[PDB]
């Protein structure tokens, strides 16, 4: 029902989560919504402020609206 998400957009997804976005609509909004790759899973968002790991710390959260550019992992970042 619901389209793409807002954080693919200026985010970094990995190479898996990379292809799903495609199919969900293309390789044309998927580099016009300003999306980039990463060595995996596993990545940086939120700009350099958070992280994915596959599980966060206590003193930290897991950011629910970048957790979709991580993917099985998730991106942790500090409240």
């Amino acid at each position: 029902n619901p389209l793409i998400p807002a954080i693919y957009i200026g985010a970094t997804v990995g190479p898996s989560v990379w292809a799903y976005l495609v199919a969900l609509v293309g390789a044309a909004a998927v580099t016009a919504a300003n999306i980039r790759r990463a060595s995996s899973d596993n990545h940086s968002c939120a700009g350099n402020r958070g992280w994915c790991r596959s599980k966060c710390f206590r003193h930290e959260y897991v950011d629910t609206y970048y957790s979709a550019v991580c993917g099985r992992y998730f991106c942790c970042r500090s409240r």
